[PDB]
């Protein structure tokens, strides 16, 4: 069948396998730090140059993927650690929102919380806006930043955090575990399907914001990918 | 929260955190070598010492667990690579069923294919007395080896299988994904309740088993594991 | 290598992974309070379930192991605040001695002072039949309450205590770090040779006692730990 | 008692606090990066500016300490992974051996290996002018990168390592505990003499290095020190 699968143990700016939007910005230890800390509605974001195609309209199949990723949130002096860090699936042709706000859009949606885009959150603010719970929080979303569902998180300053996705194509089935800190785990999972709310080709990355006084370390360390689509 | 959280890279006969039970022998590798090639209907688990609460009767919550494993099977001169390996959860004081014909029955069920567990099995054999598909399969198992469900898979003689699963305790799914070693996977996933299918306390494991005919190796290579329950 | 680790930010009566021991609690606040405040000569202890292998007959080494853990001393109103908390190795088949007058004892040897342990006290109380400091103490036993050495420390009511061992299997070195509520530190190290006083399996806990005119609060509030044992 | 305590959760230039040499540097999410990935024989240094009272003339006695770090070393495309880190403490004058040739040096010693410091060196190379062990390691350095003593130790691309060491004044020993990514510790110990070594007061820091050939990421996370003086 067909399958696309990659691994990034360190990134660098100048590899034409992943798009960089924003105000994203490669540390010079391979970390890829997302927002500007001195931006205002800072906004940035990162995607895996080549298309991955999810859904097949001939067949009718739909593609089933394993995916994990490392990340690090820290706080900042003088500034209210927002918003967070978004694991997201759009269209090919996806790109920051036109006058984009930041803050609790986390980058991927207009100002009324809407956008074109699937993904797994890591909301550390509250937005009433958007109908956020009142604690940190992983959130399912599909086309807008007011989660499907969600379940209570902890985000730890200075704590790198191993995320793994399971997506079944069978049972259209999205499962993430979230290992914390001092070894708890955190998932939360969700039935979204895929081939109604997305195109054919889709385009994986991440995405963070932050606002006028909400600001915070945004960093993506390693992510490995794999998915598999039955061509028949 | 309550989190139980184990490591292994290797294994080492005299490790108090392992229980051996059946034709299970550990190579000087550190790998762990499940059946016994000269025996008949050889069986042979190894389990995590420690039982694990999945679930309290005063909270009524269920634990939540994501568990990675790599094993490997490999083909021995005239015996047909069977019957294959099985990663299940059963009561603490879960021993081989007695009089086991090991064969089909995985090394956990009785001759109907009867048994108190639950589990995701890398079946090699078609046994039609468990309505087996005709090919090799993953299938998800609670109380039979007559799967609930079943995924075509394949299993290539001495290519090592990394296997991870999750287990959301708030939507009761559990979801296996299976990265071949030509870089393939393949996914499953089935909702179970744990709660309603075994007792607060069970223990993880592996079993292997082969008939008069049917005989291979059946390696497990590491193992590690992470359960958290929610106390409160 | 042979590696056993667990990490508690709080307890809960029900975890198959601790063993309670005496008058042992568990606080709706996660915390584990030792003693009975309304028994005399109250003796409790908690355990790790499982036990820890510390040393090979096979190989002759013998593991290393870094643990750390805080607890709090609380004076109640009429008595004696006494006699502290201890930090002690046992043989897996540790119990409560038979006949224990708990006091001085703190819940591990016999009337004369004698048991067959290892361990780091946190004494409160002064028994000038065990050769104890007039003051309070930190003392590191070798199967007697009668210190091999001890150095001088200060038990502040209702202040909590961060302590940090480390056992390098090399030196056969147990090195002590407590961190007091104002800041300042107290170290103890001395050199225990785990090979020759334990078996190869022991349990690792804490125990406190009181007598009957001397009772005071033990809580236990966290504990993490980790051993390595060289199988090579 | 004179204590002394810091806690770094995150480094910025422009803090009064630490003083900076070489092409040490600060990243923007707080990390220290000690080495320049492209000059040759690179060395960079960081230290604690306020010199702390490790012994007394007066009194004789002798400070006791407790402090805990975490590093992350990284591969780059290229390059040899060398040479590593080494935590140290030398005079309050201390400054980067003239002529610096970096590399095995680790920017403490002179070619011939000889300098006026005491530290625990995670040593990436295997340098043969200096005795090194053919393998990865932590040693314990007295006035010389030939250590007096070393370990075993396996240095992990990308992985973040948490130290802790203990100095007991009493018994003049120095424990270190490496807690690996994979949860193994490694640990060793050494009787040293800080009084006969060193000067009163020292200054505590972070060096690494590099050659033309070998250069690495050397990152320090954190770090949070403790020590007390009993002073009468
Ligand atoms: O505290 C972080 C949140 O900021 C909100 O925006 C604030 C902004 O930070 C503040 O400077 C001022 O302009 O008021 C704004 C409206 O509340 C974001 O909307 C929210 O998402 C957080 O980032
Ligand atoms: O071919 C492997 C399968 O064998 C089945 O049992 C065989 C047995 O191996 C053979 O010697 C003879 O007795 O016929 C039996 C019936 O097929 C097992 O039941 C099956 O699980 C496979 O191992
Ligand atoms: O006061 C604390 C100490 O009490 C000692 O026991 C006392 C006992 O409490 C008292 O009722 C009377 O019987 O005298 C005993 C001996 O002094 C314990 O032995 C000592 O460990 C402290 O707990
Ligand atoms: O592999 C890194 C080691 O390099 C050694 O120095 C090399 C140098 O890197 C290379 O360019 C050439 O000059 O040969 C030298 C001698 O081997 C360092 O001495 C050693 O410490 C490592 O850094
Ligand atoms: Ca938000
Ligand atoms: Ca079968
Ligand atoms: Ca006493
Ligand atoms: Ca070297
Ligand atoms: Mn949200
Ligand atoms: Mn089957
Ligand atoms: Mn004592
Ligand atoms: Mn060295």
């Amino acid at each position: 069948a067909e399958t696309v699968s990659f691994n990034f143990n360190s990134f660098s700016e100048g590899n034409p396998a992943i798009n960089f939007q924003g105000d994203v910005t490669v540390l010079s230890n391979g970390n890829i730090q997302l927002t500007n800390l001195n931006k205002v509605n800072s906004v940035g974001r990162v995607l895996y140059a080549m298309p991955v195609r999810i859904w097949s309209s001939a067949t009718g199949n739909v593609a089933s993927f394993l995916t994990s990723f490392s990340f690090e949130m820290k706080d900042i002096k003088d500034y209210d650690p927002a918003d967070g860090i978004i694991f997201f699936i759009a269209p090919e042709d996806t790109q920051i929102p036109a006058g984009s706000i930041g803050g609790g859009t986390l980058g991927v949606s207009d100002t009324k919380g809407a956008g074109h885009f699937v993904g797994v959150e890591f909301d550390t603010y509250s937005n009433s806006e958007y109908n956020d719970p009142p604690t940190d929080h992983v959130g399912i979303d599909v086309n807008s930043v007011d989660s499907v569902k969600t379940v209570p998180w902890n985000s730890v300053s200075g704590a790198v955090v191993k995320v793994t996705v399971i997506y079944d194509s069978s049972t259209k089935t999205l499962s993430v575990a979230v290992t914390n800190d001092n070894g708890d785990i955190t998932t939360i999972a969700q039935v979204v399907d895929l081939k109604a709310k997305l195109p054919e080709r889709v385009k994986f990355g991440f995405s963070a914001s932050g606002s006028l006084g909400g600001r915070q370390i945004h960093l993506i360390r390693s992510w490995s990918f794999t998915s598999t689509l039955i061509t028949t």
